[PDB]
C-alpha cells in the first residue's frame, strides 16, 4: 500500500490567489492512475487555502470575520479538489472526495468515512481544509497532518509527498544556490520535516519527497537513477 | 421566528433534460430569498441533471460493478459542482454556507449527521444535496434531497419545512400534463387523502413539523415570506 499527497506548491501558483497549474495537476494524475497499491491521495491547498485564510484570520479566534473566511476557504479548497477529481476520473481512477471539515471530530479526527472507502474499493482523496477545533476557534489542518494520521491508521508501506524541489535540501534551494540535495535521511520545510521524519515509524519502507514536476520518479523509487529523498 | 429547513428542487435549479444544466438566475434569486431569512437552520437541494441523467445510466442505485463504481465518482463529482453553485450563490450574498455531504458521513443504516449539528451550533447553514453512499458490500445507494429533509424533520424538529420545486404545489394531476388540473393548498393530515414519493414523506415529516410542511414554486421564491399569510400561493400540509 501507498499513501500519497499532492503538495499545493506543485499545483498551484502560490503568489497567484486560486491559481491551478492545470497541467501538473494532470499529469501527476496521469502517473497515479498507474500506481496499483494507491490507497489514499492527500493534496494542499496553495493559492486556494493559504491567501484567503491568512486574510481572513485562518486558523484563530472565532468571530464574524473568521467565520465568513470559513466558508471562503472551505468552497476554495473545494474548487481545486475538483480539478483533481476530474483528472482522475478521466483516467479512469474511482475517487471519492471526504473532506476533514465534514469528519466527527472530538481533539482527533474519525476518518471511518476514508477508511470504509477504501476497503470498498475506492481511493479517497482528502486535502488541507478549515475545521472547528473547538466553540471558540476554528483550525486549519494541513494536506501533511493528514498524512500523519493516515500514516499511522494504515500502516501503509510507502509514503510519497510530491512539492516543487527535488527533495529535502540542507537549505531552501531556492534561497540558497550552495544547498545540497538531501539522498538519505535518517530517523535520529521545517513543520513538514518533522512531521514527516515521525511518520516513518509508521510507514515500513520510506517516506520520499519527489518534485511533482517530475511524477515519472515515483517509478524509479529503488532504482540509482532515483533522484528524490527518501526517509528511511 | 420560526426555525426552517428548505429543500431547493433540482427542477427548479437545472434543466433536467439536458445533463449538468443548472439554472443560475433561478439559484441567484432563491437565494436572495434565504439570505433574509431569520432562523434557517437547513438547506437541502436535489439534483435535477447534475444526478438521475448519470445515476440511472450507471446502474445507481444498485449492485455494485466496474460501471456502477466509476459511475458513483462521477455522480459525487456532478453533485458536487451543482452544490458549489449553490453555496457560491450564498457566500456572495453575505451568507455563511459550509457543504456537508451525505457520502462523507459514517453510515450504519442511518447517517451520523453529527458534523452538520456542529456547524448548525457554530452559526453556519449546512448545505447537504442528494447523493451517492455505500449501502452494503454489493450495493450502492442514491439518498435524495427528500429523504436528507426527512431526517432532518426528525433530528431537528423545525417548526416549518419547506420544498421549492417548479410548479406553484401539489395539484389533482400533473398540472404540467393535464391543464385541467387543480392546486391543492390545504392538505389536513388528520383527515384520509383521496411526486409520489415526495408527498408521502412530506406526510411524515409532518410529524416532527411543528406549523406546516409547505410545497412552493421555487421560480416565486417570494412565496416564502408569505407563509402564514392568506396571500399565500403554494400547498400547506397540516
Ligand atoms: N530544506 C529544504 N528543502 C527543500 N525545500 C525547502 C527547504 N526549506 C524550504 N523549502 C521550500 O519548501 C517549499 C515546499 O514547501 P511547501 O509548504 O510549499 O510544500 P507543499 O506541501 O506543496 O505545500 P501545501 O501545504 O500548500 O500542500 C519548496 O518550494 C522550497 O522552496
Ligand atoms: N400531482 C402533481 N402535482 C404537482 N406536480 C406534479 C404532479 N405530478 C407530477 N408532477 C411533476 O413533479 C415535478 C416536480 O417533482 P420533482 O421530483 O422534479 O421534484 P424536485 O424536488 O425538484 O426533484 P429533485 O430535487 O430530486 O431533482 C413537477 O415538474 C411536476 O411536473
Ligand atoms: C486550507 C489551507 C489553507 C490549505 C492547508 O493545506 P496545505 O496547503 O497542505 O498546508
Ligand atoms: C444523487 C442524485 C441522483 C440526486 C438525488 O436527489 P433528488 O434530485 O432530490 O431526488
Amino acid at each position: 500500500m501507498m499513501i500519497l499527497k499532492i503538495g499545493g506548491s506543485v499545483i498551484t501558483d502560490k503568489s497567484a490567489y486560486r491559481t491551478a497549474r492545470t497541467y501538473a495537476i494532470r499529469s501527476i494524475v496521469k502517473v497515479l492512475s498507474g500506481i496499483e497499491d494507491l490507497v489514499c491521495v492527500v493534496h494542499g491547498g496553495g493559492s486556494f487555502g493559504h491567501i484567503k485564510a491568512m486574510e481572513f484570520g485562518l486558523p484563530g479566534p472565532k468571530n464574524p470575520r473568521s467565520s465568513i473566511g470559513y466558508s471562503i476557504v472551505h468552497r476554495d479548497m473545494e474548487n481545486l479538489d475538483l480539478m483533481v477529481i476530474d483528472a482522475m476520473i478521466e483516467m479512469g481512477m474511482r475517487p471519492i472526495s471526504v473532506p476533514i471539515s465534514a469528519l466527527r471530530y472530538d481533539g482527533r479526527f474519525d476518518y471511518t468515512p476514508l477508511i470504509r472507502y477504501i476497503d470498498a474499493g475506492f481511493v479517497p482523496v482528502s486535502y488541507g481544509d478549515v475545521y472547528i477545533k473547538d466553540e471558540h476557534s476554528y483550525g486549519i489542518y494541513s494536506g501533511d497532518d493528514i498524512m500523519a494520521d493516515m500514516a499511522e491508521l494504515l500502516k501503509p508501506d510507502v509514503a510519497v509527498f510530491l512539492t516543487d524541489v527535488d527533495g529535502i535540501y540542507s537549505k531552501d534551494p531556492k534561497r540558497n544556490p550552495d544547498a545540497v540535495l538531501l539522498r538519505d535521511i535518517d530517523t535520529n520545510i521545517g513543520k513538514k520535516f518533522e512531521s514527516m521524519v515521525k511518520m516513518k515509524s509508521s510507514v515500513k519502507n520510506g517516506v520520499y519527497l519527489i518534485n511533482g514536476n517530475h511524477p515519472e520518479r515515483i517509478g524509479d523509487i529503488g532504482k540509482e537513477s532515483f533522484i528524490g529523498t527518501v526517509i528511511r
